[PDB]
């Protein structure tokens, strides 16, 4: 249905693809939910998802807050992707760009992430941009510490059965900038 802008397959299987469309319109086993600590849905990634699931997407995601309590920083849970195309929802709750460790707990939030979908043995996921925008980071710097985030977890965690990892953008930016940084992981 869409389609794949830059890929970047990396030396241990995993196929990292850069596409332009709305994230809650991909067939991925999971999507990836910016979100707070109280598992607010208005953001731009919140609301497309809330327009494609509608009542199912929120009843879920209000069974979630309640079960999990407030989303720590850098934390990550997961929710049924009942009327979405995806299977699940993971939802995270990324640093403020300037918290003492952010850029460490950027990329804690996104390896957070990948440890859900490997815990229910996933085969794709698909990343908006994170930490940029919302969480004031700027969107190199974010870009930069996610592409690292995910090459560091999948060569530290031999039994991943993700596959495919897509980062759905929608500025030309955006895409500009992460198929620069993608194109620097395993490029020899
Ligand atoms: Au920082």
């Amino acid at each position: 249905g869409f389609t794949v802008l830059s890929t970047k397959s990396l030396f241990l299987g995993q196929k990292l693809q850069v596409v332009q469309a709305d994230i809650a319109s991909i067939d991925s086993d999971a999507v990836v939910h910016p979100t707070n600590t109280d598992f607010y849905i208005g953001g731009e990634v919140g609301s497309t998802l809330e327009k494609k699931g509608g009542k199912e997407f929120v009843e879920a995601v209000l069974e979630l807050r309640k079960k999990n309590g407030p989303l720590e920083v850098a934390g990550a849970a997961v929710s049924a992707g009942h009327g979405l195309p995806a299977k699940f929802v993971i939802h995270c709750n990324s640093p403020v760009w300037g918290s003492d460790k952010c850029e460490e707990l950027l990329e804690k939030t996104v390896k957070n992430c990948l440890a859900l979908a490997d815990d229910r043995k996933l085969k794709s996921i698909a990343f908006p941009s994170i930490g940029s925008g919302r969480n004031g980071f700027p969107k190199q710097t974010a870009a930069q510490l996610i592409l690292k985030a995910i090459s560091s977890y999948f060569v530290s965690t031999m039994s991943s059965s993700i596959k495919t990892v897509y980062f759905v953008l929608f500025d030309s930016e955006s895409i500009g900038i992460y198929v620069q940084e993608m194109a620097k992981l395993d490029a020899n």
